[PDB]
């Protein structure tokens, strides 16, 4: 019934296809309909061209799942003739209609646990400092890290695919930063730190703590089992479905809506290493590796 | 410019994500425009739904990736009504436009790694069976496995999820039937059976080897990394787009079409009982341990 | 005397800075002038304002040194108001005043070399495909590499940074892909590569054979030295002042100019054979090793 | 908006190609515009008739990036002809409106951190004498040494490129004279010195220690990495562009503003006779034996 236009970033990521999956399944509830149209990845311009196409549809309203600096979030909003636009990657701060997760509870439920784990050293990967959530992340880690008394040994950024959390993860190591514990941006690149941990002869959890963030599908499983700040994507897509029809049929909500979050406990973090392998044990294994390959 | 609706599964599982995001980069480049819409795993009635309301916003022409029987591949290209359509998702023997992967080159490569390295117990993991595609893939592995006088110890189907990998595997130990290598649908259950496995105590590769299907992105980070049959979807993205325009302009191709397959053997694969190492893995111990030294 | 205006590429690059020293080298001898505006590195329309900047400095000749694609060479032609423009940065067939250097040669003689080493397994590092010539190089590896039956083993791309060739070498080594060569886009990604393949205890000539393009002033006396295409930027200028005067002079010199671009022997390549060592002797060492470490 | 003109000295030294970048990057930002002019390595006159030839361009200000002795210096400014002028390459004793680095922190912590490590053979590649930047940093380099009572056995003067450091370090090692460590103008020198270095079967940090300047954008990667005093030119284009603008506004700064200077520590030091060691050289050994294992 009610067509709803969704204007979101790369599918190729797993929050976004199953924010979209949720919208989709409430939207079904409600006897609505969604149309998907996926933003080009670069700022204002390419998220704009994204929502002109999806008005061209006769959209009723449109939920824009694409991250927005403010600037660019007030302009795309301003784009919307007239048609209810609700965001769902900005800030708690821009005034337009959003619904967003508290970004201040996940990045203090993950720096608490650190540290009543007893991390002291702890690396934080950030998401690519384009997007909005990331900064805002980075920003909480950061507030409560230094509450906390604490100053992150090493920071870098990926650009939430798995693969990213391999490449910055693998580079920090091999600068001989090891951190006890290192807090994560998203589930993915979190995947992607712990294979790069393993690759470097250490443990997860046992030698270096990984934290995510979201709580994908896949994380229960990932091995360890991965401890990460869950974000109800399904409530998300029904809270954010149900208010965009509000919206639409003129039930005046209009500002801003933060949701839940929490920590999801599991098994990449035990709080911290207090020893390591001495050159005594490296060379043991050594020997023994030499033996091997001598017989071969 | 031009419209291309895709009609595809839940952007929940990992290829479709990864098709449509393919779909959208060849439609970027050749100034096309992508508007997706998604079915409820239903079949028939809940596709034709999709391809109407795409129907309901011009489409140049429609791409359909989602899994549907002969018989209603048909029911469904006979709704799009002198609208191109082309499906990525049917058996290579329906009357219709389509672009798949070879199965039988998936499997056998699948089979034949597995056997070679001398597996005789081998179970197989197949996706809902009430998709083409899994069936396909199944009714594969025992074309090839059967020619290589082996019989499968166990065979179970999840629904192409993570969690449904890990609850087979693990209700399948739990009967008591441990195989020494598993051929798994696709490689998000290829994962949830890797966590089960080290769940139960046994160890990826050494003890119970697997096999994925896809290659999708986060599978080499997986730990250890996969070992599996990658399906090109950056192929099937621009071959599709290309195609479909091709139909939209009389220069159409009309049959099905088959895209090759190819083994990506990593770490996930080992020859049973085996003690005592190889080559390759002792230089990965040692650059663990070099690794190991570096950072001292 | 006659005012030349150089639009250019980023001066940070090595390439951009050499032809713009050139030019002014000529300049000075011809008695000419020259006024250099950079471009922002955004396409088409930033490369406009740099020659509307040029126009409006009484600009008596333009020499644009910036990546245009074709339709954007034409049209900043057009942008050329009553001023004859020559370009740097384009293919070689578009209809306007180029004086290029030939990457059919370059591309060529790269791969001829590298496969009459005995190289098999080469991976490509290809500058940013937003370049024309950054795409006209990768074709003629591609152009090349299959008439002598050989296929990249990896394909990768940078920014033309000796970081990006330094982060995506190291990445692609990362994940296991390791060739017995490379091809570089140009000499700044050749010093990461290089630096990267060390990095990974890994000889360069000797395990890793790379190949850079250009030959800017440090490539002779980089570690070790690199063999690499020569592309003669103390030409270049000469050529582009020289035909801008006479084009300016009333010359009818129209067209584009391929330059011609020659192999730089040093010594970052050698022949691949490989030579294993007794397990016996390669077991020796590493308990030699063994020992070292223990020491400390 | 407004109009910056930039005399600089030869944009193929990599200091002066950042610094016009840097002036770019923070223009763009204030909306000036920028119009760069090169100057020949003549001084007083070349570098007036560059500034003449911007004063005919308009040009609101002008930056001068080029090496003048106090008297030049003043000349210079007198020929901008009451256009606000900012001189770079100045000493920071000259009556004209100035931002230069400190050398005295660049000598001193470089002449200290040769001792700290034990040398005590230090020898001298110094820039062309011509520049007050070389020659304040020889004395820099004179002040500290005389008093921490070591002499230099050699002290040569290159000219700011690679292949100059490459023959001056030939000449002294080939005379003899072979230092333990080496200071070096600036870092295209130090790749050159240590191209000769390794030229000559020693080994860099190892053998003979090198130290350079400016930490350019390669020096990062070279092989080893380079330990300079890092000159931040990105600060030095914002602060020398912001303070041209103000200076015009009529706004009072008329002296000169010395900018800080730091120390990276890198692979290129090592305290003089090493008595074998080295956790990333036995690591280097064990990744270079760890390949031949895997072939084996
Ligand atoms: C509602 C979003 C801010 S969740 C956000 O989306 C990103 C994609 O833009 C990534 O998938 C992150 O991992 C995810 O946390
Ligand atoms: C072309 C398709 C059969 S790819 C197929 O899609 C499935 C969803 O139906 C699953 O995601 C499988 O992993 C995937 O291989
Ligand atoms: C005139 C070009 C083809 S040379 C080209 O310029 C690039 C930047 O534009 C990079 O510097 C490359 O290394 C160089 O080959
Ligand atoms: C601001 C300057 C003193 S930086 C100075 O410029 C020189 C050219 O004049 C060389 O490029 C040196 O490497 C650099 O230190
Ligand atoms: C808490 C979800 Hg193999
Ligand atoms: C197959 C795109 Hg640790
Ligand atoms: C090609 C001769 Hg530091
Ligand atoms: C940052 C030490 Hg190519």
């Amino acid at each position: 019934s009610l067509l709803i236009g969704v204007a979101t970033s790369s599918l190729a990521l797993h929050a976004p296809s199953q924010i979209v999956a949720a919208i989709k399944s409430r939207a079904d509830q409600l006897g609505a309909s969604v149309v998907v149209s996926m933003v080009e990845r670069s700022g204002v311009e390419a998220c704009k061209a994204a929502v002109h196409n999806l008005l061209a549809q006769r959209v009723s309203g449109l939920i824009i799942n694409y991250p927005l600096d403010d600037q660019d979030a007030i302009a795309v909003e301003a784009a919307c003739t007239n048609v209810p636009a609700l965001f769902l990657d900005v800030s708690d701060q821009t005034p337009i209609n959003s619904i967003i997760f508290s970004h201040e509870d996940g990045t203090r439920l993950g720096v608490e646990h650190l540290v009543a784990l007893g991390h002291q050293q702890i690396a934080l990967l950030a998401g690519p400092l384009s997007s909005v959530s990331a900064r805002l992340r980075l920003a909480g880690w950061h507030k409560y890290l230094t509450r906390n008394q604490i100053q992150p040994i090493a920071e870098r950024e990926g650009d939430w695919s798995a693969m990213s959390g391999f490449q910055q993860t693998m580079q920090m190591l091999n600068e001989g930063i090891v951190p006890t514990a290192m807090l994560v941006a998203n589930d993915q690149m979190a995947l992607g730190a712990m294979r790069a941990i393993t690759e470097s002869g250490l443990r997860v959890g046992a030698d270096i703590s990984v934290v995510g963030y979201d709580d994908t599908e896949d994380s229960s499983c990932y091995i360890p089992p991965l401890t990460t700040i869950k974000q109800d994507f399904r409530l998300l897509g029904q809270t954010s479905v149900d208010r965009l029809l509000q919206l639409s049929q003129g039930q005046a909500v209009k500002g801003n809506q933060l949701l839940p979050v929490s920590l999801v406990k599991r098994k990449t973090t035990l709080a911290p290493n207090t020893q390591t392998a001495s050159p005594r044990a490296l060379a043991d294994s050594l020997m023994q590796l030499a033996r091997q390959v001598s017989r071969l």
